[PDB]
């Protein structure tokens, strides 16, 4: 475990992370995709061997010894708000299980279902709160990755609010 488990936020490419493993915002079919997923495919293409997994699940595939946790959030274009919220919570619970199983001291995570799976809504708070519910019982250092300058400020404020 980390000596003093923390949350941090960085505004940069998750493919340049400084953590012991990465969470991919994957599609259910293990396809290269777009957004975070395309960056992950360019950096760790070997990790997409048999990476297909259902919505609300996570599947880890090694790239060398570096673990890529493929986590499949719901596309809110297809799910109801209610069923989508359940699947988004479940995907992050499966990420916490994988992070624990791997024995890593740190993990790079993106906010699931906030990009092309958001159904055109702002889901920063919804996705971040489900990340916290899952990851609070783990002792890995968590580093959240984002692209937008206003999202960086809001995520940082939410981390700081809990202290
Ligand atoms: C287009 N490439 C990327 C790479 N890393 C990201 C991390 C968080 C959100 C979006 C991101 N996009
Ligand atoms: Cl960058
Ligand atoms: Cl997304
Ligand atoms: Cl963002």
């Amino acid at each position: 475990g980390a000596m003093a488990p923390s949350y941090r936020v960085k505004r940069m490419d998750i493919a340049k992370n400084d953590e012991e493993c990465v969470v991919n915002a994957a599609n259910p079919r293990g396809l290269p995709g777009d957004g975070v997923c395309k960056a992950v495919y360019k950096k760790w293409p070997e990790s997409f061997k048999n990476s297909a997994t259902p919505v609300g699940t996570a599947k880890t595939v090694m790239c060398g010894t570096y673990p890529v946790i493929h986590a499949v959030g719901p596309n809110f274009s297809n799910y109801t708000e209610s069923e989508g919220d359940r699947e988004l919570a479940a995907a992050y619970r499966e990420v916490a299980k994988e992070v624990t199983r791997l024995g890593v001291n740190s993990v790079a995570i993106p906010l699931l279902s906030t990009g092309v799976y958001s159904g055109g809504k702002d889901r920063l708070t919804q996705s971040l709160n489900h990340l916290f519910t899952a990851m609070d019982s783990t002792d890995a250092d968590v580093v959240i990755y984002c692209r937008d300058k206003e999202w960086e400020k809001k995520i940082s404020e939410a981390i700081q609010m809990r202290t």
